[PDB]
């Protein structure tokens, strides 16, 4: 029987988190292993497009999940609470882990993994559910305790596990408040925890273990936010998105109106027609991105006008989803088990190449991915 993956996500969690003291679990799973500088998110640095990049080695240009929230010809609109869109298969593009580890024979339990509800490539989990908010850190960890522990024909080769708390403190009250470094010793502890209870179990010796974050999160001030229409009216073009990477589509004939308000420099945003966004962020090319882009500068938002107005204009809070080449983007990665390295600290280096590694670590032929299977391979024990 060969050695288990375990796949933790921290969502949000910045890579400077863990050199602040208060990751005394991670801190000591990393220096047990092996520990990245920093992962550099895919554009965009959003949640959906970064962790279904993580299972997949694909840029969110190559594996269709583009933006949280989309528009697509024949599967219509798609965003992060409408069902029957998120377990549509057809959304998700290239093959992750989970379902090369089921079409060997073996067998993958995912607690809310992005792309997890649905049939990829016509094929499940054999743990799965439907994401609801609110789940306590105890009940997620306690159940991938124990499909880690299953045996037989139950017996998992891949287990992930998700955590959203650090993300959602970081939105509410920034990066360098109290409130997302409680956060981050709530995972930590949950993590330890899980940890404990594998060793007690017998577990842990027999599983690798990887943790990663999505992307890091930059502080928003207050005043830092603006209409999504102060960059392109109702009139002339729809806003499909908001937030920091916000998309237009020019109303039928509308073009060059669109174009002449929207492309280039602003004050705190600047925009691109889709096929001619800055190369180095890898998008632009799938028809599902709408035909202009815009993306807000570190620190700032551009909302619905609806929600603009009910924004409670006081606390400082924060946002990622700006240029992946910025530091406060960072997100995380260490690994540490039977078939890592031990002591060892990694370059600076992409999402894209965390796949060609678990596929190893998992024995499955590694699919086509945009990753370079050289990358990793020093955080290998051998
Ligand atoms: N599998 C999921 N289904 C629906 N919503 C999710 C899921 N996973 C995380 N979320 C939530 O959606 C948000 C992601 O958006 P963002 O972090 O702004 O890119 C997080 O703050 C989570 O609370
Ligand atoms: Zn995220
Ligand atoms: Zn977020």
């Amino acid at each position: 029987t060969p050695h288990a993956l375990l796949l933790i996500s921290i969502d949000g969690l910045r890579a400077d988190m863990l050199d602040r003291g208060i990751t005394p679990n991670l801190s000591h799973l990393a220096r047990e292993g092996v520990r990245a500088r920093w992962m550099a998110p895919s554009y965009p640095s959003l949640t959906f497009p970064n962790h279904y990049t993580l299972v997949t080695g694909l840029r969110p240009d190559h594996h269709g999940i583009v933006h949280n929230s989309m528009r697509d010809p024949t599967l219509g609109g798609f965003w992060l609470s409408k069902s029957e869109a998120v377990g549509d298969a057809r959304w998700w593009g290239g093959e992750p882990v989970w379902v090369g580890v089921e079409n060997t024979g073996q067998h993958a339990a995912t607690w809310s993994w992005p792309g997890s509800e649905a049939a990829i490539k016509g094929v499940r989990p054999s743990q799965w559910r439907h994401y609801q908010k609110g789940v306590r850190l105890d009940t997620r960890v306690d159940a991938v305790r124990g499909w880690l522990a299953t045996d037989g024909a139950q017996r998992n080769r891949l287990v992930t596990l998700y955590f959203e708390h650090v993300d959602e403190a970081g939105h509410d009250h920034g990066p360098e408040s109290r409130q997302y470094a409680d956060a981050v010793r709530a995972v930590d502890a949950a993590i330890g925890r899980l940890l404990a209870g594998m060793q007690r179990d017998g577990t842990r010796a027999r599983t690798n273990i990887i943790v990663v974050s999505d992307h890091g999160m930059a502080e928003v001030a207050p005043g830092h936010a603006i209409s999504v229409e102060d960059i392109a009216p109702p009139q002339i073009a729809t806003a499909i998105t908001d937030g920091q990477v916000i998309g237009f589509e020019p109303l039928p004939g509308q073009q060059a109106a669109a174009e002449a308000s929207v492309l280039g420099a602003h004050d705190h945003y600047d925009c691109w027609r889709k096929a001619e966004l800055p190369a180095r962020w890898q998008y632009g090319s799938h028809p599902r991105i709408p035909s202009l882009v815009c993306q807000m500068h570190e620190g700032w938002d551009a909302l619905f006008p609806d929600k603009l107005a009910k924004r409670a204009q006081r606390g400082t809070r924060g946002s990622h989803g700006y240029d992946p080449a910025l530091p406060s983007m960072r997100a995380v990665f260490l690994a540490q088990g039977p078939d890592l390295a031990q002591g060892k600290t990694l370059p600076g280096f992409d999402n894209v190449d965390v796949y060609a590694l678990m596929s190893r670590l998992l024995g499955i032929p590694a699919a086509p991915n945009d990753g370079n299977p050289a990358t990793l391979l020093p955080a290998l024990r051998m």
